[PDB]
DNA sequence: CAAGTGGCGCATAAGTATCAAAATAAGCCACTTGTTGTTGTTCTCTGGTTCACGC
């Protein structure tokens, strides 16, 4: 679906990325976000810089992602 | 001025959940070499050297 398309749109180097969301937190310290070709943010999802994984990005709660392997000794 | 609060959400997070695809041990049986166990047999040891002793 839309993950796995992203994630080639992204490796086919359609989308750039910006590596600062600008966050207090340390979860945005290896982790990256993934910008439309007008250069706007997409909703949503979030990008690695390690392991370059897409993942699903909650407003809500971003618990979950604190359990990605990436982040697993940071 | 300055020590005291709400507020605007607010970006964070220690909690909870269920939906999958894997990583493991349990009970049994194969079966082939090597390996341990009673329960028999078979050959010596002690029968004994001269003194009390009456017959
Ligand atoms: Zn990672």
């Amino acid at each position: 679906m839309d993950n796995l398309e992203v994630k080639a749109k992204i490796n086919q180097g359609l989308y750039k990325i910006t590596p600062r969301h600008k966050g207090t937190s340390f979860i945005w310290n290896v982790l990256a976000d993934i910008q439309k070709e007008d250069d706007t943010l997409v909703e949503g999802w979030v990008f690695c810089r390690k392991c370059e994984k897409v993942l699903k990005y909650t407003t809500r709660q971003t618990s979950n992602l604190c359990r990605h392997k990436c982040c697993a000794s940071l």
